[PDB]
């Protein structure tokens, strides 16, 4: 994990400089979460994901959400597929074979991440809770075969490490922030989409899941910079 120090030095590198050049309130950061039906044949059977864009100043700008109904159930994994569908409110495989547009989806993602007026071939990170890293890297990898494309394009980084570093760099007073990284995971553990809102919960929604993550970090990070937590932007409504 000598390369997970790299992830750590990467996350610091981004954050320190953007506060160092006094632009951190407006920089755009990206969070991702996924739902998996099951984990079939070495790969995760992805059923939903959301990538959402926020800045400290404006809060959540928007998000990119899709529900994925694979054509079919892997053989050997019916119970497993039914369980996740069950947990996550996902529909079962094969509905008109309104099939996974994976060639397209990498490209919608790649369009979503791309920075206005950047002069390098480099996409922002997406940050997710530590548990969801294997799933979300796998998803990314699955798509890169349907286009011969590469993993390396993407950095799939841990959100707690982000919260920790962002807050502690914008902290000023000693009373502010997290002494240990633990507190961040712990705070993101402390605290939708139309279908799920139609399914009452709308609690296992990756749009939901991902949005509650950002609200707590905005919650602790915004006032350190004197930013009103506007509802429907930093707060709900
Ligand atoms: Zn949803």
């Amino acid at each position: 994990k000598n390369a997970e120090d790299n992830e750590k030095k990467d996350i610091q590198n981004i954050v320190k400089l953007k506060v160092f050049d006094q632009s951190i309130k407006t920089e755009d950061f990206y969070v991702i979460d996924v739902n998996s039906y099951c984990k079939a044949n070495g790969d995760y059977l992805i059923g939903e994901f959301t990538v959402t864009q926020f800045s400290l100043q404006d809060g959540v700008k928007n998000s990119y959400h899709e529900t994925i109904i694979p054509s079919c159930v892997p053989v050997g994994y019916m119970f497993d597929v039914k369980l996740g569908a069950e947990e996550f409110g996902l529909e079962m495989p094969g509905t008109d074979d309104a099939g996974p547009n994976y060639i397209q989806i990498l490209a919608n993602i790649i369009d979503y991440l791309k920075q206005k007026d950047r002069t390098v071939q480099v996409l922002p990170p997406m940050f997710t809770l530590p548990e969801k890293v294997d799933a979300v890297q796998n998803f990314i990898s699955q798509m890169c075969n349907c286009a011969t494309e590469d993993d390396s394009l993407f950095r799939i980084y841990k959100l707690d490490t982000f919260f920790f570093t962002l807050i502690n760099a914008i902290s000023s007073h000693h009373d502010e922030g997290f002494p240990k990284e633990s507190l961040a995971l712990t705070q993101l553990t402390k605290d939708a989409c139309e279908r799920h809102e139609s399914l009452d919960k709308s609690n296992v929604c990756t749009t939901s899941r991902v949005k509650r993550w950002v609200f707590t970090i905005l919650d602790r990070c915004c006032p350190l910079l004197g930013i009103p937590l506007q509802p429907g932007k930093h707060l709900p409504f």
